[PDB]
């Protein structure tokens, strides 16, 4: 048996980590894995879904990174969606506990006395209503959870405390740090929407004279291997990538083998893994 | 057109970085890329070479991580070898300047007054003759260059100054740091055979109270993106992965399109990129 994985590119550590876990899980089922990337083409994801028709894999896991209209997920091969975008029940999908993990973690920071929390990885200019009402999106749902924690504490979350470097990379984490510091903002804590951004932020904060955690608490999201070896080691939301991969692979193989139940949504659990970049 | 890339797994940053560069290069030629991994199978590389017969790619770049007898590289599809192992002229191959870059860098350390240099990522118990006489191997040729720099300075390199954590990962860099420190060794400098090991070493040195660079100079190899964001930022040998990928892709596409000259060996150039983890 042969499974396909479609991802944008390998530029950030999470793609490597997810792919490796899918490969391990797939091997437990005696399936191989081939990887197609789609970030190198305009309308790239659609082209990869078409290319899958002529590849050898028996079915596909697709990690989407943007919204799709309620057609692309209508394919003739077995297909499981991963990522934070809605499949509208066209296929099984696996996702992370984006709202809950961010609400929990922002609440922990607030309850530990860190009242001013910047968020790296989202555009505040999209407005509070967009985030409050969102039903899909990586950035959107993670912001939503952060906003809910503020609301639970009787405080309005401020769009001016969201900083975006553009993409979700270490270089964007550096850019978001500069944007925030250049605006004179010196917060109690920063939550980054992935570990790549947090690793960039740890670097640029230290370069510009800010001590972590003594001046600013820093939290990431994913618990990629890199987070263990950072200096200081990185506190991060672990969305249980082992279980996430296991569900994606089990669901896809079930469909390849004829499983015909209604399409499902699985949401992984999470753990806040505390390391040296916070002092909660 | 469709190119295949076979690599062991994505567990360390270099595999991501090389794959992404191959994808960019391939896209410039209007070729896609599919990735097969082989580390998840016993005799894995041989199985991937066989699987390639039934995949859709028009030709393969294979990144080998161990020696092959002077049969595996005899295939019916176009094939270019990458990595530090000998193809014996069966196929075109692209490699890094393993001896020269390590000799240059070890000489820079010695000439700057850092006389005691540990090497992380090789087994000293293999003996000096094995390293002096080697004609292939990542570990072997990099050690060979380090030994030549010592010899140029009239000093015998010591096998007891090589530390291996097993594999070439960040976790092995942590293990090699513990092995070295537990033996009471406090060197002037450490050269790690890849950046993943150096990033682990930067972490474990700091955890155990060793300042980089004030107590120990630290150098890596690859100049993966991570090295820019380390704390302290990582001095590293850059083996010109852009040119390495460009040559692998150009050679493979040439063979797919009928190029019939003798098989070639390309060796990339190198630059020592100095950052905060050294003070040369």
């Amino acid at each position: 048996g042969l499974l396909g994985l479609a991802i944008f590119d390998f530029s950030q550590p999470f793609a490597s980590y997810l792919a490796d876990q899918i490969i391990v899980c797939a091997r437990e089922h005696h399936y191989g894995v081939i990887i197609n990337t789609y970030g190198q083409n305009e309308h790239g994801l659609a082209r990869a879904m078409r290319q899958a028709n002529n590849l050898a894999a028996d079915g596909w896991i697709v990690f989407a990174d943007h919204a799709m209209g309620q057609k692309m997920l209508d394919q003739s091969y077995p297909l499981v969606l991963t990522g934070d975008w809605d499949a509208y029940g066209k296929v099984d999908q696996v996702t992370m506990p984006n709202v809950e993990a961010m609400r929990y973690t922002t609440n922990r920071l607030l309850d530990s006395g860190y009242r001013s929390i910047a968020l790296f990885g989202a555009d505040g200019s999209l407005g509070a209503r967009h985030y409050r009402q969102a039903t899909e999106g990586t950035q959107e749902l993670r912001v939503q959870g952060y906003m809910q924690a503020y609301e639970e504490h009787g405080i309005e979350a401020r769009m001016d405390m969201l900083f975006s470097g553009g993409l979700l990379t270490s270089d964007s984490g550096v850019r978001a740090t500069n944007l925030m510091m250049d605006q004179g903002v010196r917060p109690d804590a920063i939550i980054c929407l992935n570990d790549a951004m947090a690793l960039g932020a740890l670097h640029q904060l230290q370069v510009r004279g800010i001590r972590v955690p003594d001046d600013v608490q820093v939290v990431g999201f994913d618990n990629v291997p890199e987070a263990t070896y950072a200096n200081p080691s990185l506190t991060t939301i672990d969305p249980h990538i082992d279980s996430y991969a296991r569900h994606a692979v089990d669901m896809l193989i079930e469909r390849i083998q004829g499983y015909d139940g209604a399409k499902r949504v699985y949401t992984s659990d999470f753990t806040l893994v505390e390391r040296s970049s916070t002092s909660l």
